[PDB]
């Protein structure tokens, strides 16, 4: 067995693996990394945790009746081994008889999930270009992080906006005096990237520290950039930051001191937006007390921070928490108008940014080339979230950004490198209507919640058990990477590359799918692509086998750290306009107007949504922040050593205020159950004052472990959030998931004890 060294990559950073007797035994950080991500030791244990998927696996029920199948008891364990030809026999089949009865209308191809980076092992787009070889597929469009704000962006400011870079970390270090997070953590999120991160955000935010920036975050919950900032925290009541908004621009109105030639000559329609603002069209004048009213936030506050942010060169660095909300259009649409209103946008250190949370945006960008990858070769396209609409309502019509369709008819889904039975909201809904499948293929290396509930469990293996190539970066292309295999394929695990090709064999195209080529064969093409490119433009990089032996190539900076957003549509909006209808920043739109959305006005509108914290005749008490995990990638990683480390009483985490808590006779550490009209979780309880009172904080992620599956309602046993949201779309312009709009009860559980099952793998499949 092999003893020794290797490098390679994740989601999580660049790492060095020791191996011994054939076994990885650790991960050690790159020493090139500045910040490093606490949950790498979770991923070595990931490769070989019990819920390590060993066998190819069929549904008992499926095996004996096929599309006559009890659907109901989907998630129950009763399984079945099988073997590989077998197996693979059967989704050929599956596929085949799907595509000739139904038509590629019939197959679900948009399989949404974070998977693993590596440009030949993308598993997504390895399953799409199988579905594509077998006759079509109905794909998914847009994503659950941005789903309303990459909508709205391109209406107001031209471009998505969201995934773009911002200006550089070091020009916010030499200009902005004071930076703003507005539902953004930061510390929490910067530990992740899509590609390989570079971790670009921590040396920033430590910059800005040592400079004595002033740091405002606004955040119902006192994070972890709250206190590595000693920073001045404002907790508005979730849901109201638009309203707040509303309030500090009536008062720049009021005490005129907005900036009327940033407004005159740049941006479009502000003159239709006053009235509203004033309250000449509904008798109510947003002002700061109104705004008081609605997010407890004082009047002064806002009135103060309005002042402030005008006086000094001000960065709104905002989240995306507060847009994956009902209504969420308006938070950043309302975010870019207050940002005008400022007139700072384009000027160094000042305007506003939304991804300086996310992969490191913010961090210079090299001159190297980019690297491409493997490609993929009713309506046939739904917004992502709609994706149990579509499955309740085939036939029916919907409308997204002005345009009317009809979902396709689906009966067979297929899910790789995703976790639906995690992600998406509403899960006692949604469990119900997955019964409309015929049947439901799934690929994943852990029993996740959605690998239990298939009726056909293919085992893949992680990036640690094959070779792949990728860029360190999202956004400064820091270098490539040759993700190196570490050990060898673990039980009967197979590549997704290995499956996918073995489907499309059986569909006559096994050529098409590989096209001749090999692991290696594919990564190498990538390789020489970018250097082709590379040269052309300048920079050296080395032959094929002389990178690989080095295992990394990194390229120089040459004035990425001087980029400033916008900075070219400022000094001359003539010759650089915006890509808007008007080529200015449309605070009203007219393209909006004609398409007659009662949930999406013309411009930035204060709305009442679905339910809020303390909202008129709301029926729950308490708001639950369902954001992102802090020792989780999503549900990554949740069957590991790392849940010893949070888990209360083997439960999800739920943080509440000391008042909430004593309120209900709830004491730290206690098993509580959490309910509304939508489900009910337990959870444990860990008091502290960090949540604000009326809110409380359950991570999304938990991996969903049902009492019973055919109960209606069934109780969640370990502590999955989206049990308790619902599952509405944003607005009608972009049908964005509102996961975060959710209001429950908590009462102390005191009833039978439970036995969690989730993180054992089904008695089968053992
Ligand atoms: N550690 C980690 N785990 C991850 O799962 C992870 N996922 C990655 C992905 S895909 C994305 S898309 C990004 C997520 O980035 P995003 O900004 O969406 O993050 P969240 O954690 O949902 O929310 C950020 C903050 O918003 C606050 N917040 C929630 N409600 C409100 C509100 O109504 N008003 C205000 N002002 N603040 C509010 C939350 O309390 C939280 O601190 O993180 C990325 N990075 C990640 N890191
Ligand atoms: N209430 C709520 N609040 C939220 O803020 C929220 N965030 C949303 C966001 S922004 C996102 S992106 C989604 C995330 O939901 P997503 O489904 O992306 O979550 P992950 O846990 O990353 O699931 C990825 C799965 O891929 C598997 N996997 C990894 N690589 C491979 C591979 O190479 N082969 C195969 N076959 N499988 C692999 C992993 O083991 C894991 O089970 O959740 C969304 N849901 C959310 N709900």
């Amino acid at each position: 067995l092999a003893n020794g060294t290797v490098m390679s990559g994740s989601h999580w950073g660049v790492f060095t693996a020791t191996v011994e007797n054939g076994r990885a035994t650790a991960f050690t950080p790159w020493e090139k990394d500045p910040h490093p991500t606490p949950m790498l030791e979770g991923v070595l244990d990931s490769i070989y945790s019990p819920t390590r998927i060993k066998y190819p696996m069929v549904r008992r029920e499926f095996l004996e009746k096929g599309v006559n199948a009890d659907r109901s008891t989907r998630g129950n364990g009763d399984f079945v081994r099988v073997s590989w030809d077998q197996a693979l026999d059967l989704v050929a089949a599956e596929v085949k008889r799907v595509e000739e009865t139904y038509g590629p209308q019939g197959v679900f191809g948009g399989s949404y999930g974070w998977k693993s980076p590596g440009r030949l092992h993308n598993c997504t787009t390895l399953l799409r270009r199988m579905l594509t070889l077998a006759g079509g597929y109905v794909n998914g469009a847009g994503d659950y992080s941005t789903g309303a704000a990459q909508v709205i962006m391109p209406h107001v400011v031209g471009t998505l906006e969201v995934y773009e870079q911002q200006t550089a970390w070091p020009v916010l270090a030499e200009n902005t005096e004071v930076m703003v997070f507005w539902a953004a953590d930061p510390i929490k999120t910067s530990q992740i990237g899509w590609v390989i991160p570079e971790h670009g955000a921590y040396p920033g935010l430590e910059a800005l520290k040592a400079k004595g920036t002033k740091v405002i975050v606004i955040d119902p919950v006192r994070t972890k950039t709250v206190e590595f900032f000693g920073a001045d925290h404002v907790t508005p009541k979730p849901q109201t930051d638009v309203a707040i908004m509303l309030g500090m621009a009536h008062t720049l109105v009021a005490e005129d001191l907005y900036d009327k030639d940033f407004i005159a000559n740049y941006t479009s329609g502000f003159d239709k937006f006053l009235p509203y603002l004033m309250g000449e069209t509904d008798s109510t004048p947003k002002t700061a007390e109104w705004a008081s009213d609605i997010s407890g936030v004082p009047a002064e506050t806002i009135k103060e921070l309005a002042r402030l942010f005008k006086s000094k060169r001000t960065m709104l660095a905002a989240g995306w928490s507060m847009q994956r909300m009902h209504h969420g259009e308006q938070a950043h649409w309302m975010l870019v108008t207050l940002a005008s209103m400022l007139g700072q946008i384009g000027l160094p250190g000042g305007g506003f940014g939304l991804s300086y949370h996310y992969s490191g945006g913010g961090t210079p960008s090299s001159s190297g080339p980019a690297l491409s990858g493997i490609t993929d070769g009713g309506a046939s396209v739904i917004p992502v979230a709609r994706v149990v609409d579509m499955l309740e309502n085939p036939g029916a019509e919907f409308d997204f950004n002005g345009t009317r369709s009809k979902f396709p008819d689906v009966k067979m889904a297929y899910w790789v490198g995703g976790n639906p039975f995690v992600h998406h909201q509403d899960r006692n809904r949604m469990v119900k209507a997955w019964e409309k499948l015929e049947t439901f293929i799934v690929h994943d290396f852990q029993w996740t919640p959605t690998a239990r509930h298939a009726d056909i469990v293919l085992p893949a293996t992680t990036s640690y058990e094959r070779n792949d190539i990728e860029t360190i970066g999202d956004y400064s292309n820091t270098g490539i990477l040759a993700m190196k295999k570490i050990v060898e394929p673990l039980y009967e695990a197979r590549s997704d590359y290995d499956i996918f090709a073995a489907v499309a064999e059986r569909l006559g195209k096994g050529k098409e799918f590989t096209e001749g080529k090999d692991e290696m064969g594919w990564i190498k093409s990538f390789y020489d692509d970018a250097a082709k490119q590379g040269k052309a433009g300048g920079v050296e990089m080395p032959a094929f086998d002389a990178f690989w032996a080095e295992g990394i190539v990194e390229f120089p900076v040459t004035d990425g750290a001087d980029f400033v957003r916008y900075a070219s549509f400022r000094e001359d909006p003539l010759l650089n306009p915006l890509g808007t209808p008007t080529g200015l920043i449309e605070i009203y739109s007219k393209n909006i107007e004609k398409m007659g959305y009662d949930d999406c006005p013309a411009h930035p509108t204060w709305m009442e949504p679905l339910e809020r914290l303390d909202g008129p005749g709301a029926k729950y008490p308490l708001h639950i922040a369902a954001s992102h995990p802090f020792n989780r990638l999503h549900s990554q990683l949740n069957g590991t050593v790392l849940r010893e480390g949070y888990a209360v009483q083997g439960h999800e985490p739920c943080l509440m205020h000391p008042d909430d808590a004593a309120a209900r006779g709830i004491a730290d550490g206690d098993v509580v159950r959490v309910h509304n009209d939508r489900g009910q979780i337990l959870t444990g309880v860990k008091v502290t004052d960090a949540v604000m009172k009326g809110v409380i904080q359950i991570y999304e992620g938990g991996w969903y472990d049902p009492s019973d599956v055919t109960e209606a309602g069934t109780l969640d046993k370990y502590g999955d959030v989206n049990v308790l949201s619902a599952d509405i779309g944003t607005s009608k312009l972009a049908q964005g998931n509102c996961g975060q709009t959710v209001l429950a009860e908590v009462e102390k559980y005191t009833g039978p004890a439970v036995t969690l099952t989730g993180f054992v793998a089904p008695k089968a499949a053992e």
